């Protein structure tokens, strides 16, 4: 596919923060198309964003990141005077590094990987509200010749709902056999999950991928999750087990039989998916 | 003893699903010979498996693997009629494959691994109910050179109980120091769970030892887990400490005390066990 | 600095003592218990004999996590390695160094964060014990190793850090630069989310990727449960500079009901802008 290059650049991009139907609320990146998740924020390893925010809503909001290097200024926590009144605005900044050698000959680690970002403020100094009414959203930062995927599906265990759907309404997301399909993976609000794919693996590491024969790091189809964390991987939709319905679902008995559950729809060339009827 | 060789051979074994005593339900290799946990399958990276599988229940069942390879008819699901109907019967295939590169450039991971399968139909549509009754067996892949142990030995958190027996009854499991003692821990379920073992720690990678002084992965003797993750180890029993009776358990403190607990007995060549009086482990 | 070589045979006493509010704690002299406990340090192939004493009312016992440990070291009721009221009894816990075995496969080394608590305390796998406080982090190293300016232990225990009453802390105190070493526990009934903002670590033995070749997760989020033990190390405020950097069970509900703490990271001038 292809392969993400050295950053370094610094890019601007405006933000909002709208409610949403039903007490919901979420981000986006233009007036009016704001989005649970919210957008996805792609950089390269070097590049310094500034998000230019604006709180379109009548509450307190804020916007806090994970794993990116930010200053005290833009924590979005209250406690540190980086929240968003009603109707105001303010400049996050988002800065990212390349690993590299310390002076003191350590090895310094790079920003990249699968992050999130999400509200700090409202409802409760920890964004408890923000949480459950969907302000959040995913970032990647890649590292110079990461692979780039042909898709990337952002799927969101929050509290007992998947990206705050209704119970039992997937998402559903659509490839065919062969597609390099990327997954980030984020958890929010209350109770541990294990994340779960039919006929499809991945390492657990920094890309979900092996670099090689000299990597040890388990290859599993079954992962443990709990509030605010974050992984992500490529997989290539089908391999060695060809079309259809692929399920993905949390396994906690309870939750998968409450409605966590959606399907990864894998094409045949042709468009069919053998046996699907739903 | 000896190591695991390369895999490509089509194997095939027969399985059926059968009400067990107590109102559970097991899975065995030969009629009448249901267990929980079910039968222990073992593959060579690159074997092919068909299971010829019967029902000998009331209700539908279904075996659905992780981590193998299977097309979507043998998913064992209902969603994608791969159930199979009270005496009914089905083949289901599960195959493997060696790790490699693509030509893309990234490397295709293999399916070596400790894996598992289970119902997923019984109860619900995600197989609540045939986990919960004993429906579940541990799979493992070996990769080319593997070290193969001397016993392995199952150990699957199903909800508050160990292989679904009763509170504070084990299963404890016997071994002679250096004996090379192989664990699959899986678990099942609504709970999560933190697997600890006494005197003994692996590592957290997937094989659960170091591959040599260049693994950086986490040495643990104790491992967060949750509904059907799975995951397993080798050690040396009693190395750098000697026989005795061995506390495995769950760490969550109201697990252990209401009975996740057993016993990795550990003997002397004589066959004894110092300081293991059985009645002040009741 | 680096981590010498192992090998030295240490003695230390430790105490058991009741603290104020019912609470218990281990000390390494008479009146000086604390939760957590003493922070005890060892190469890979120390031995370390605890010369110990219950000075409580109720029985007690110590149990370690990782280290080597005959039968007889248990601190198990079960096996009959606890300490009865006003009694003392010698523990003793080896390490060993990795190397390579007769089979041909490599023997894991004893170097981690690891931790001792008892085990008697309330039922005989210690959970009144560990809710009142007995509880204490170990640190094993491999030769060369990087040694830190500091280590802070945060262990969250059920509902609490280091047994501390709700939205207290504890805070710690850095300056920018500073190498600074976490340990981190977990015990009693709960899972937990640690998160730390403005820093991250690597998801393996030492925290820290050993080079451009590692593949570890670089995280600031980890979920722990029960007797999960982990540390890491990070350059106070790299990149990010001087402030009060909120760490934090990231379970929404835990960190409105007071799992929440401060990383105090201060300029050289021993100042923090905007706190
Ligand atoms: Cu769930
Ligand atoms: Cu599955
Ligand atoms: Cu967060
Ligand atoms: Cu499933
Ligand atoms: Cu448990
Ligand atoms: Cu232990
Ligand atoms: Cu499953
Ligand atoms: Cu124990
Ligand atoms: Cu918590
Ligand atoms: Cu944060
Ligand atoms: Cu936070
Ligand atoms: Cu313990």
């Amino acid at each position: 596919a292809g392969a993400a290059p050295a950053g370094g650049e610094v890019r601007r991009v405006t933000m909002y923060a709208e409610r949403l139907a039903g007490g919901q609320m979420g981000y986006g990146l233009e007036k009016g198309k704001a989005s649970i998740p919210g957008p996805l924020i792609e950089l390269n390893e070097g590049d310094t964003l500034h998000v230019e925010f604006e709180n379109t809503m009548d509450v307190p909001v804020s916007l806090h990141v994970h794993g990116l290097d930010y200053e005290i200024s833009s924590d979005g926590t209250k406690q540190n005077k980086s929240h968003v009144e009603p109707g105001g605005t303010r400049t996050y900044t988002w800065r990212t590094h390349e690993p590299g050698r310390r002076a003191d000959g350590t090895w310094r680690a790079g920003s990249a990987g699968y992050w999130h970002y999400h509200d700090h403020v409202v409802g409760t100094e920890h964004g408890t509200g923000g949480a459950r009414n969907g302000l959040y959203g995913p970032v990647i930062v890649r590292r110079k010749g990461d692979v780039l995927p042909d898709a990337t599906h952002t799927i969101v265990f929050n509290d007992m709902t998947i990206n705050n759907r209704p119970a039992h309404t997937g998402p559903n997301f659509e490839a065919t056999v062969g597609d390099r399909v990327e997954i980030v993976m984020i958890t929010h609000g209350e109770y541990y999950h294990t994340f779960h794919m039919h006929g499809h693996r991945w390492a657990d590491n920094r890309t979900g991928m092996l670099t090689g024969p000299d990597d040890p790091s388990q290859v599993i189809d079954n992962k443990i999750c709990g509030p605010a964390d974050s992984f992500g991987f490529q997989i290539i939709a089908g391999e060695g087990v060809g079309a259809g319905a692929w399920m993905y679902h949390c396994h906690v008995q309870s939750h998968s039989d409450m409605g966590m559950v959606g399907l990864f729809l894998v094409k045949k060339p042709d468009g069919t998916i053998p046996g699907y009827d739903p």
